[PDB]
């Protein structure tokens, strides 16, 4: 129901997993979306607003920074890197799914 | 530690919760740009299945809304036939959402 | 399972107590809440919890909720808080539930 | 930073419950933080009456054999998610797991 949803929803944010889909399938940050870096710009730009709070993580920090930079170069105004990726996330007991 | 706690306070202390959810706006992008449900992602019906399949788990708790109950229902049918286990539509669409004071963006 | 996960999940500790009837609890309760119907609340809470544990309690209405809080406090429990509005208030703010 | 993000999530994993199956007096001298006293003797009845069969349960007793015994008593009762805390209290404190009394 809509009320149900309205309840769950500061501003909207989205978590992007830029690793390969297969890796995503083995496990990812809960709610994160699979957008392999190869098609990141196209998939991100076609589905989100440039003002969306976006949290990104790849297999390493270099891949994470490449992705973050790509998004910004594509007009995204609020992109942040998730240092440590999935590993650091799991270390603070962050929810994951597969 | 307050004799009477606010529901909001306890929710913030909780570590656990229900599954993540995703809101899909299946209208065209130009329409999406003029105004959509906050947090919703643009996945026009034309490439909905492909875009949904590549970015989400077939178990993702999905909520969809389109331009009219027929288009909303179409999105529901497309995803369920693609194997998505938890697809729900937003009855009334944007109107029902604005009616209940739902947050929107753009 | 590896405790690292659990340590990672884990402040200080707190427990949520649902004092309504067990059948009511089965139809839906705050996620993580434990079923301790008011009729045996004191005995169950006392045997499973320590008196210093932060406890959040909610019942079906104002009377049952306040009664529960009073039973625990007069039983020696030090940190009991009335979860204002109980389940209904919780649902109203999109709070997680289980059945 | 994973913390600001983790703080903003409107979702998460299921609830978990830690059960200390040693006797109550032992529990009183120290137990895992948030854990609860459900001695072996009343484990099944106490757990069944206060928790849902689907609760993600973590158990620890005095020695791996008592722990494993507790886990099987719960599973045989229909509990769907029960895990042993191998090495018990020692292993828990070993990794810095919080405790209380």
């Amino acid at each position: 129901d809509a009320h149900v949803l309205k309840s769950r929803l500061e501003p909207a944010f989205t978590i992007l997993d830029v690793r390969d889909r297969s890796t995503y399938n083995d496990g990812h940050i809960m709610g994160a979306m699979a957008m392999p870096i190869e098609d990141l710009v196209d998939r991100a730009s076609s589905s989100l607003e440039k003002s969306r709070d976006i949290y990104v993580y790849g297999a390493g920090d270099e891949q994470t920074s490449q992705a973050v930079n790509l998004l910004r170069s594509a007009g995204f105004e609020h992109v942040s890197e998730l240092k440590g990726g999935l590993a650091a996330w799991k270390a603070i007991g962050g929810p994951t799914e597969l």
